[PDB]
């Protein structure tokens, strides 16, 4: 189970001494964060925590938005079973060489029934796939590795 | 001048289709452009376009618009003089270490009037600096490399 929150606020050092904070009690509680902070809005995505903790740090969100006075709200995920979570990245000089292999890299995960979320930013290309399970993340990650030899670009990729 | 675009549809290939569309736009009027796809929402950030072909890409979004049935809206920035964009990446084992890497690369862009944008995903720690010169930027790149050795981080900066 996972849990996405945000945080918004026009005081910058209020954000981030909630994000501190927040971000302290998730990894208390054995679980793995990931944050974003964009102007005014700090997005907290906490994967690996069940309903007990779950309970606690929405309380901890609670408790945040009435300590520093900003904006709170997230979502939770709890139903299963599954799945998993892929970062992969491009990088290159061209950008025609780039794009066409993020076409064959989407239709492979799409045909494998997996959601693609893609970045690009100057020569780097980030791809996250999530809702896939082991048996799919590692023929992924094979034609990742094919799509490296054949279009010449370098080639990153991170399971979790 | 900058142009911020966001597309918005329940077809993916179809956001896919505009996408492709859009950027050559763009691309044919020497504009640099950046985007990212999140579930049914598609960003679309052009950059170095001034009010001639600010008119002309708006145009095509409304286009796209009809064309793909998909909604659209946009923004744009033209006024000056200014400014510059700098992306730096932070990575190490160490999350205590990277994480206080952070507080020290944010201090200096904020006391140098700098707007911040973080991410941090696994191992890997991402900042975007806009609003700064090139008196600014190379300042900041000092200042990365000191981190990289008093913390011992993997360190990457690029400027556009
Ligand atoms: C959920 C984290 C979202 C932020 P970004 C991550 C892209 C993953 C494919 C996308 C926003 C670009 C404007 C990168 C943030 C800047 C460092």
């Amino acid at each position: 189970g996972e849990m996405m929150i945000i945080f918004e606020g026009d005081d910058l050092e209020a954000l981030e001494k909630a994000l501190k904070e927040m971000i302290r009690q998730a990894r208390k509680f054995a679980g793995t964060v990931e944050y974003w902070l964009s102007g005014n809005r700090l997005m907290i995505r906490i994967t690996g925590v069940p309903e007990q903790v779950r309970k606690e740090l929405a309380k901890e969100a609670e408790r945040l938005k009435a300590e520093f006075n900003i904006q709170v709200e997230y979502q939770i995920r709890g139903s299963g079973s599954g799945s998993g979570e892929m970062m992969i990245i491009f990088e290159g000089d061209d950008l025609e060489a780039l794009e066409k292999a993020l076409k064959e890299m989407i239709r492979q995960a799409r045909k494998f029934a997996g959601t693609v979320e893609y970045w690009l930013s100057g020569n780097r290309l980030m791809i996250r796939i999530t809702g896939v399970p082991e048996q799919v993340r590692k023929e992924l990650a094979k034609e990742a590795e094919r799509l490296k030899a054949e279009f010449n670009i370098q080639v990153e990729y991170q399971i979790r």
